[PDB]
């Protein structure tokens, strides 16, 4: 499944997909859904848990949002995960995502939003979240939104292929 999407990279030096979101947003389960290795935690300073899988010369690093800076020089794709469900916090999100591309180190980055959780009956829908998180102004970013739902894995495949072949023409 995955395993043959993200092999397409092989050719590039020891590399990071940055997956980000605010809490319960579905990181972890996408993460443990992707298969492609165990989920390892760290804690490389006081209150910053950060989950890795190491697939091949792939490292999948997650956090919540809502001194990562040394992650952003190898950083090839950035995944934001949203709750489609959660109305109340789409703001937040918005400005965490702005925040993250607002970053110089990661200008290059190949941006992928998963909207989450859209199993639930009265989830926004993908092209409300687009709105609401300002894609459609962006200028100079590569980016796509996919539609998921976490748990079944539904989604994730047509989302992670756009993202490793965007990374791969590089
Ligand atoms: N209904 C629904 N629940 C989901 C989905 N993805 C994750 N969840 C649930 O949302 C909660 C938070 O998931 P988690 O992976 O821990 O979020 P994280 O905080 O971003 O790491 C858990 O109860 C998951 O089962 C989804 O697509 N649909
Ligand atoms: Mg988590």
């Amino acid at each position: 499944s995955f395993g043959k999407l993200f092999s397409r990279l092989f050719a590039k030096k020891e590399m990071r997909i940055l997956m980000v979101g605010l809490d319960a947003a579905g990181k972890t389960t996408i993460l443990y859904k992707l298969k492609l290795g165990e989920i390892v935690t760290t804690i490389p300073t006081i209150g910053f848990n950060v989950e890795t899988v190491e697939y091949k010369n792939i490292s999948f690093t997650v956090w919540d949002v809502g001194l990562w800076r040394h992650y952003f020089q190898n950083t090839q794709g950035l995944i934001f995960v949203v709750d489609s469900n959660d109305r109340d916090r789409v703001v937040e999100a918005r400005d965490e995502l702005h925040r993250m591309l607002n970053e110089d180190e990661l200008r290059d980055a190949v941006l992928l939003v998963f909207a989450n959780k859209q199993d639930l009956p009265n989830a926004m829908n993908a092209a409300e979240i687009t709105d609401k998180l300002g894609l459609h102004s962006l200028r100079q970013r590569h980016w796509y939104i996919q539609s998921t739902c976490a748990t079944s894995g539904e989604g994730l495949y047509e989302g992670l292929d756009w993202l490793s072949n965007n990374i791969a023409s590089k």
